[PDB]
Formats: structure tokens, C-alpha cells, sequence
């Protein structure tokens, strides 16, 4: 039985590399009985759409990014604030541990069973016409944002106007002129060729929203329990080699989009988005779970 898999991402990214792996361990572990095959480029659909399909049972797995979750499953939002992460080890940690657990079990009930997250590095947004020094330049800006409150929340923040999409759409969207920017990690502006419209990547850093693997509820059910285990350890140890792969991408991807030109613009005062980013804490993670969550991720 090979469970499927969604991904946005092309074939050769680390997210679909690091779900290769586990479907070769997770075939290795269970003689041939279980497996997993990975459908990327989004072929399947947007990431909304396979959080849809994963609900009604009409697909098995998908790999997307933990935004897209957050209207669906709250305790994602912890995750996804702008600053809850000093840095990549703090997030690994973390995610590793129970707090990382906690969330992927509270998908439950969502119909959606969180089996392991992947590193996403830092978001930074990127500009069409001109550099991002500081809060000011964002002023009144048209900035792409994943489909999530928070998120929509967070832009407004920084004084942007935010446009939730896919992010399929988002090319054409900087292209047409639609949206003036759009914010992401280095190998996802270098691959989805976003650094061909927007040549400014202004090193904001304002989220370090992970990724997350996770498997239909329904599908996960007709496992057995020592099955479930397989797939459990499958994925985790998937994660590593996920992580050996992306640190090594962040610099192949950011050394190609300066090679074709990209202006890599700092931002000298990151204290003046932290400020203006904080109150998104109160109004999305302001309840009882959430703000526990976010404590414990800020104690590790
Ligand atoms: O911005 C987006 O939509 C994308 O950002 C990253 O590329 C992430 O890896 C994708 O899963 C998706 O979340």
C-alpha cells in the first residue's frame, strides 16, 4: 500500500527528497507492505485544496507549510508568529521535542494527523520596485500572503495591505503587477522563480512558520497500531535528512539568485518590526492554549 503524497515543490526540493526518504525506510521497515509515492509540482492541488482532500479521506498525505493549517488547526499559529523563534536551533528544538508533538497531535481534530515537521528557514519579503529598509517602506505596500488570518493579520501590522493566495498564483501575481511583493525563504524565491519579478530580497525574517508532513485521519485509522508506529519513525527520521538537504539549498539557492542579479537589501532596525509585529500575538494566540504554547516555545 503506498500512501500518496502532496507537495507544491518541485521534484529535486528538499521536502520531496526528505519524504522519498521516508517512503524507502518506511518500505525497508515493513517488508514491501506500506510505502509512500510523492506527487510534486502541486499537481494535485493548492495547499488548501489537498488540506481539503486530506479531510474527506481523498488523499492519503500531504507536505505544506504549517500557515495554510492555521485557520484550521489554531495551535499552528504558535508557530508561524512573527520573532516566537530567536533562531533555527531554537526552532529545531522546539519542534523536536513535546511541544513539536503537541502540535501534530492537535490536528486530530481537524481529521489530519500530524506525523513530522520540516525546516522553512526564515521568511523575508522581496520587492518589484524598490528596496525595504525599514517599517516606513512597507507603508500602503501589496503584499502576497499565504491563506491564514494570522497572516493577513501580520501584514496589516507592518502597515501593508495583504492579498491571501496560493502560492502557484503568486508569479503572475508580482508579473502583472497585482501585488507589489511577496515574502518566503531563499530556495522557495529561487524556485518558484519569484526572483525574476521581484529582484529586491529584503532580509526581514519575520516568520520561521515550519513545515509540516502529515497524513489523512481517516487513512491513518485503517493502520494497524504497530503500522502506525512504522509510519510514525518513517517520518521522523526523514526529518535530518531533510535538514542536511535545506541548509545546504539556503546557500546554493541564495548564491544563484545574486548570480542573476538579485539586490540583497538589510534592514537595520528588525526592533522596529518585532514592535510593530507584537500585537498579533494578543489577537490570534491570546487564548488559554495558545498562549501557553507560545510561553513553553519561548522558555525552550
Ligand atoms: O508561501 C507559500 O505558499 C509557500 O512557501 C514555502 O515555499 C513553503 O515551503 C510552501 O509549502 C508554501 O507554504
Amino acid at each position: 500500500r503506498d500512501f500518496r503524497s502532496a507537495d507544491v515543490h518541485p521534484a529535486d526540493y528538499p521536502t520531496v527528497e526528505a519524504v522519498k526518504f521516508m517512503g524507502k525506510q518506511l518500505a525497508a521497515a515493513s517488508g514491501g507492505k506500506l510505502g509512500v509515492k510523492v506527487f510534486p509540482n502541486g499537481a494535485l492541488g493548492s495547499e488548501k485544496d489537498t488540506i481539503e482532500q486530506l479531510k474527506i479521506g481523498a488523499l492519503d498525505m500531504m507536505r505544506i507549510n504549517s500557515s495554510p493549517l492555521n485557520n484550521f488547526v489554531p495551535e499552528t499559529v504558535a508557530l508561524c508568529l512573527p520573532f516566537v523563534f530567536r533562531d533555527t536551533q531554537h526552532m529545531r528544538n522546539v519542534l523536536d521535542g513535546p511541544i513539536g508533538d503537541e502540535i501534530l497531535a492537535a490536528m486530530e481534530p481537524a481529521g489530519l494527523v500530524g506525523l513530522a515537521y520540516y525546516d522553512s528557514g526564515a521568511r523575508s519579503i522581496y520587492t518589484v520596485k524598490a528596496p525595504v529598509k525599514s517599517l516606513a517602506d512597507l507603508k500602503g505596500l501589496k503584499i502576497r500572503v499565504q491563506q491564514s488570518d494570522l497572516w493577513v493579520g501580520m501584514i496589516q501590522s507592518l502597515g501593508a495591505n495583504p492579498t491571501p493566495m496560493p502560492y502557484g498564483e503568486v508569479y503572475t501575481a508580482l508579473k502583472t503587477g497585482l501585488v507589489d511583493a511577496a515574502e518566503n525563504n531563499w530556495p522557495s524565491y529561487e524556485s518558484s522563480r519569484h526572483f525574476e519579478a521581484a529582484k529586491f530580497y529584503n532580509i526581514t525574517e519575520h516568520s520561521l512558520a515550519p513545515e509540516v508532513l502529515v497524513m489523512s485521519k481517516k487513512v491513518w485509522d485503517t493502520l494497524s497500531k504497530e503500522d502506525q508506529a512504522l509510519v510514525r519513525k518513517a517520518a521522523k527520521d526523514s526529518v535530518p535528512v531533510m535538514r542536511k538537504l535545506w541548509d545546504e539549498r539556503e546557500q546554493a539557492s541564495r548564491k544563484a539568485v545574486e548570480a542573476a542579479g538579485v539586490q540583497v537589501v538589510t534592514v537595520a532596525n528588525k526592533q522596529e518590526f518585532v514592535d510593530a509585529m507584537k500585537p498579533v500575538y494578543q489577537k490570534f494566540a491570546g487564548d488559554e492554549k495558545l498562549s501557553s504554547l507560545v510561553k513553553r516555545i519561548q522558555d525552550t
